[PDB]
């Protein structure tokens, strides 16, 4: 039965049994460790609701979706074979009560379980778009299809820490030296260097570097960071956990293959993986052989505790937090700063910190704050006990909320010192309790496994463990999806080599037909929208873009005869862009939408599906009935203020729907102006901005990132609102209205956005402190509501002063 592992390997894209690039058994130990959590979740998941995976939420239905309901009545069409009967229902009615199993027409999605109909996400999607709810009375799918295949005390050691640097070796290439840091978090506890030697293919020192920290004082999670400098500049780094996965001090002989720089806060610097490219890479050879507080002080403490996660703590600040430890422990918000005040290189202090962690009643009772929780999972905390109280708060997240934060919870595994962590186990568990979570976990993990040498090993092990409990059907499903993207990526990569396009449109359609009759299956799940199953290509409709990167525009029939639309499923396949950056930005746009929802604001963003599948390669969802702003301008002029406004007119049939497009545009434009300004990606050329035929503006192509402009509010955009250089219409006054409310609604979650932005830069954008601290300024940290309002409207006006000037400057450049 070893062909089951051979399968797993294929689904993963990496061989987890391979021990060709290890120097201990941490990886294998983690495989065995993950068995128990897997089975606990497997054995306790409800077979029925696992099969139907109701996508559901406990959040209230917002004001904007209440005022679309006809007096406590919502209509639901029901279909049998050629039947279409229409039942009246109240929002509070259950799938039990409305039944006089309802599956959604066209989709692999179910309205089942003890939930009111207003709390299913598919229902809310229908109310939002103005659409009506269509269902079939189907049999429940068989849970048997989901069957899972049958399976000296260290504190008595006063001697100083030392490491022997024997030397470095490189096959091919002034002078060079080795720096050896004892690190915890991004914090250097102790640092020693060698003397400089000439930089030859082999350099030997044969020297003991004796550190000032005692062996009894090395905290668990401490890394020996070995770096190589020339002159100075950093050229190579590698890490080694000083305390291993069995709580044993690391001992003996090491030859570690190192990573090279160029291609500084970057998550790759932290990895404990060695370079597997044994043949080209630099190696290093080492030997380990070993009353209560008064008023002004409270106010000073409260001011420290109130500051944003990127406000630096002085030595003075840290000393106050530590001395007033127990007062600080009463404020959940103090936690990141308090634990950044611990001297982790002193055992007796660490011990006190653990006694502090045992008194966390207020923490245990606090309401879940995701922003505060994520801060404890970032690069500044390497202690397992601190990180675990963060994961403990995650456990109360309902499934709707896991999905919102999933991409960034997977990225934050990169800040774990060990492969087996409470965070890895939380992701395993939540993924096996819910198919939608599991589907996306598969692809987020696979995305990293296929292109990150620094972390593929760790992520591979987590994914295997997921796959061994997701059950036979999901396995079949995953296999099918992977086969299709490998076929389609091949075709994408081949067409590209044949570089508008004449004999290429011939070649493309030949190859598609060739795949259609031969390799491509009956049907497959769309990776970015797991409820849709695509069938056979519409070869007629597929094309390649007049473009440097030559992406494929592909269109598919729907495999599901119960579907009530004729619409096709459109997927773009592209090589050339780093789509990891796009995934992170689009997910942050979804988080921004859910923030706005909490304050009854809809800004109609359009965060389309995107999945990185490999090195500079992946897929993008085709938004139907949409074109670019640049193209709309080419059409009428060959820049003019009015062309967008009457493009919108000629697509709207009735005056009823035109005005609807204009308002939808005012909202859309508001959302993207605020969102892009906060993320510092607002200055775009307008062939990276799109609009639907129904007025929904949306930015695209985020994985790319002179005079400046904060965002895009051009005269064509302004003209749709009714403003001509220096005027102010009703619709423009409303745009300002919405921008201001949207901006202030994001500032109420300042800490959350700062941590997500920080993490984003570090794990998906090869970064300095200067880069990270943009969003502080963008969110006008420290300022009041009225002063922030003035800031943003000044930005709105900075766009007005420039009209077309950056657009044209882009025109010349590009
Ligand atoms: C720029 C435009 N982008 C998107 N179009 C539709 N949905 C999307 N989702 C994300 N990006 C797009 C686009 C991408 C293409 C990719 C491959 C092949 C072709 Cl022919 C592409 N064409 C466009 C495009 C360009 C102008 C107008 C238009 F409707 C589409």
């Amino acid at each position: 039965s070893q062909a089951f592992q051979r399968q797993l390997t294929a689904l993963i894209g990496y061989d987890v049994t391979d021990v060709s690039n290890v120097h201990d058994d941490e990886l294998e130990f983690t495989r065995r460790g993950l068995v128990t959590p897997r089975m606990a979740e497997v054995a306790s998941r409800d077979p029925k609701l696992y099969a139907m995976h109701p996508w559901v939420t406990s959040k209230p239905l917002p004001e904007y979706l209440w005022k679309k309901i006809a007096n406590n009545c919502i209509f639901i069409v029901i279909h049998r074979s050629t039947t279409s009967q229409t039942i009246k229902v109240s929002p509070d009615d259950t799938p039990g009560a409305i039944l006089q199993v309802l599956r959604v027409c066209g989709r692999d999605e179910y309205l089942v379980g003890e939930t009111p109909i207003k709390n299913f996400q598919w229902v809310r999607h229908c109310l939002k778009n103005g659409e009506e709810i269509h269902v079939v009375l189907d049999t429940p799918p068989d849970p048997a299809l989901d069957e899972v295949r049958k399976e000296v005390s260290l504190w008595d050691c006063d001697r100083k820490f030392r490491v022997k640097i024997r030397g470095i070796d490189i096959p091919v290439l002034l002078t060079v030296f080795v720096e050896a840091n004892i690190q915890h978090g991004q914090q250097v506890l102790c640092q020693r260097r060698t003397s400089p030697k000439p930089f030859t293919e082999e350099v030997l020192w044969n020297v003991w570097l004796e550190f000032s920290i005692k062996i009894k004082d090395l905290p668990k999670g401490a890394l020996l960071n070995l770096q190589i400098y020339c002159g100075v500049q950093l050229l190579y780094y590698v890490n080694l956990l000083l305390i291993d996965h069995r709580f044993l001090l690391r001992r003996g002989e090491y030859v570690l293959h190192m990573w090279q720089i160029s291609g500084s806060f970057n998550a790759d610097k932290l990895t404990s993986a060695t370079n597997p490219d044994k043949e080209n890479s630099m190696s290093i050879s080492i030997l380990l052989d070993n009353a209560e507080m008064p008023n002004q002080l409270r106010k000073q403490l409260e001011a420290i505790i109130a500051t944003d996660p990127l406000n630096p703590l002085t030595a003075e600040d840290k000393e106050l937090l530590w001395h007033f430890r127990y007062e600080s422990l009463k404020h959940p918000k103090a936690y990141p700063k308090l634990f950044s005040s611990v001297k982790w290189g002193q055992q007796e202090i660490v011990a006190k910190t653990y006694q502090l962690l045992a008194r966390r009643e207020v923490w245990d009772q606090s309401a879940l704050d995701v922003g505060l929780t994520m801060q404890l999972l970032d690069c500044n905390f390497s202690d397992e006990n601190v990180r675990a109280i963060a994961v403990q708060k995650l456990e109360s997240l309902e499934d709707d909320d896991v999905l919102h934060y999933l991409l960034q919870l997977v990225q934050a595994v990169k800040f774990e010192p060990y492969h087996d962590s409470a965070l890895a186990r939380f992701l395993l568990k939540r993924g096996l309790r819910n198919k939608r979570i599991g589907h996306f976990l598969f692809w987020f993990l696979r995305s990293e496994i296929a292109q990150s040498r620094h972390y593929q090993q760790r992520f591979a092990v987590i994914l295997e463990a997921y796959l061994r409990g997701c059950g036979t059907a999901m396995l079949h499903d995953f296999t099918q999806q992977v086969q299709v993207i490998e076929m389609l990526q091949k075709v994408t990569l081949d067409i590209k080599s044949l570089s508008v396009s004449s004999q290429v449109i011939s070649q493309l359609k030949q190859k598609l037909e060739n795949l259609q009759n031969s390799q491509l299956p009956e049907s497959f799940r769309v990776p970015y929208d797991p409820g849709l199953k695509a069938g056979a290509l519409a070869i007629e409709k597929c094309k390649v873009m007049a473009s440097k990167k030559k992406p494929l525009w592909l269109e598919f029939k729907c495999a599901d005869p119960t579907a009530l639309s004729n619409e096709t499923i459109g997927i773009i396949f592209k090589h050339g862009d780093d789509l990891r950056q796009d995934m992170l930005i689009l997910q942050i746009l979804r988080i921004m939408e859910s923030i706005w929802e909490t304050e009854s604001l809809d800004l109609c963003l359009l965060p389309y599906g995107c999945i990185s599948t490999g090195d500079k390669i992946g897929m993008i969802e085709i938004v139907k009935d949409a074109t670019t702003i640049a193209k709309i301008q080419q059409s009428t002029v060959g820049f003019k203020d009015e062309v967008l406004n009457h493009w919108l007119k000629e697509k709207s049939p009735t005056e009823e729907k035109f005005q609807a497009a204009v308002e939808r545009f005012v909202y859309s434009c508001a959302g993207y102006c605020v969102a892009t300004f906060v993320l510092g990606i607002g200055d775009r050329h307008n062939d990276n901005i799109m609009i639907t035929e129904t007025g929904n503006l949306f930015h695209i192509d985020f994985g790319h990132i002179k005079e400046r402009v904060p965002f895009v509010l051009t005269p064509d955009f302004l003209f749709v609102m009714g403003t001509s250089g220096k005027k102010t219409s009703p619709h423009f006054q409303k745009f300002q209205d919405i921008c201001v409310k949207a901006y202030l609604a994001l500032r109420h979650h300042t800490n959350l956005l700062i941590i997500l932005f920080s993490m984003m830069l570090m794990t998906g954008m090869p970064t300095s402190k200067e880069d990270i601290e943009y969003i502080r300024d963008a969110l006008t940290v420290g300022k009041n509501e009225e002063d922030a309002k003035k800031y943003f409207l000044d930005q709105i006006e900075v766009c007005r002063d420039k009209g077309w000037t950056v657009q044209f400057n882009w025109f010349l450049h590009l």
